[PDB]
């Protein structure tokens, strides 16, 4: 029954599956044991950290005795004969999106899962989902293009709710300004000064700060420089 997944049934799936935005949820057996169980855990986990959104629930389904959940099983279409089945829900019981099934069940498949079907992102902190979706070889696009996303990040950067986020963003910002005024030496100097800035008397919230902001450094990364200037 996994640690953070809410153990939902016929009389209170629907009701609690619409009271959030999303949430995603696995039918199986009852009495889970195995690798695909371990990693819905470990998903659990790691998702109850990247967000406050989503709900992670599970549905035991039984025949023997008197068959709990049965119903709810047919309901969707879940094939008994080939457990775990994984189900991801917008605030309506009436609209899922399912796993395939020929999908491996890991950690990273289903936070792949959920980032490829919703706003939301599971993965290292610090980072913005609409911000890495216009990042993509960054330091390798040309001067006007950079300075057009410069212009989109920043009106993302004024809408921002979070403490947190809005500072997750200047730094974003700050990066995108610097490679392109300096180009991509500023990674190899950022990620030294940072990680010396890590190795120093911290208190685990400066840790913390330290560890997004070289997160967030991290996405600016290309496999090969392709942009040069000039002599």
């Amino acid at each position: 029954t996994c640690t953070g997944c809410v153990d939902l049934d016929e009389l209170s799936f629907e009701k609690t599956v619409e009271r959030f935005p999303y949430s995603v949820v696995k039918f199986d057996i009852a009495y889970p044991k195995g690798e695909k169980h371990e990693a819905f855990t470990a998903f659990s986990k790691s998702a109850h950290k990247a967000t406050k959104d989503l709900l992670i629930a599970t549905v035991g389904v039984k025949d023997y005795g008197e068959l709990e959940n049965k119903a709810l099983g047919d309901r969707y279409k879940v094939d008994d004969k080939n457990f775990p089945s994984i189900f991801l829900f917008k605030g309506n019981a009436d609209e899922y999106v399912q796993l395939p099934s020929h999908v491996d069940v890991t950690l990273d498949n289903l936070k792949a899962f959920v980032s490829a079907n919703t706003p939301l992102y599971i993965g290292r902190d610090g980072c913005i989902k609409e911000f890495n979706e216009v990042l993509k070889n960054y330091a390798n696009i040309p001067d006007a293009e950079q300075l057009k996303l410069i212009e989109k990040l920043q009106a993302k950067q004024e809408q921002l709710t979070d403490p947190e986020q809005q500072q997750n963003a200047r730094a974003y910002l700050i990066y995108m300004r610097k490679i392109h005024e300096v180009g991509y030496d500023f990674l190899e100097e950022e990620t030294k000064r940072l990680l010396r800035l890590k190795a120093g008397k911290v208190t685990e919230a400066k840790k913390e700060e330290l560890l997004r902001k070289l997160n967030i450094l991290e996405v600016f990364r290309v496999h090969k420089v392709t942009k040069t200037a000039p002599e």
